[PDB]
């Protein structure tokens, strides 16, 4: 699979982050990410990807060694770490046709897993609306301990 490159930006506390909401497969709330184009650097890439979904640069911003890097199913996905960001920042993506909204989340109250259906006895998990952002959550949680305390 095509690589993919985003940011998780932080406000001034450190205790929310920015998540994006698209439509249709795309749905739910997840950081701002999307895939590789030929030749173009990973740096280069996230922000690009994060300026497309919410009209901020973070260019001036990333930190080359700063990021959280996940393979999932055989797709590498990288998010820098853009920490300090203002909470009152106005943030418009370029395309309201791929995003509906941009939120900031606390990050304590954001899960780090899906639930099971063992009330049920049925196999799986239950939906839940924090999908793409959840396998991020415990790895940002403990980034932020050892980069911060
Ligand atoms: C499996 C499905 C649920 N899926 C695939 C990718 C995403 C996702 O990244 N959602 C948030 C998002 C990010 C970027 C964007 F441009 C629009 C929306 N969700």
């Amino acid at each position: 699979g095509v690589p993919t490159y985003g940011a998780i930006i932080l406000d001034e506390t450190l205790e929310n982050v920015l998540l994006v909401q698209g439509y249709l497969a795309k749905s739910g709330w997840g950081f701002p990410k999307g895939k590789v184009n030929k030749e173009e650097a990973p740096h280069d890439c996230a922000a690009r990807e994060v300026f497309e979904e919410t009209g901020f640069d973070i260019k001036d911003y990333i930190c080359k060694d700063d990021y959280i890097e996940l393979r999932i199913n055989d797709q590498l996905a990288r998010l820098y770490i853009i920490p300090g960001i203002p909470k009152d920042t106005k943030f418009n993506p370029k395309t309201r046709r791929e995003i509906r909204n941009i939120e900031w989340f606390s990050i304590e109250k954001l899960p780090c897993h899906r639930n099971d259906m063992t009330p049920k006895s049925k196999l799986g998990l239950a939906p839940n609306k924090f999908f793409m952002a959840i396998p991020f959550i415990r790895p940002l949680r403990d980034w932020l301990s050892r980069r911060f305390g």
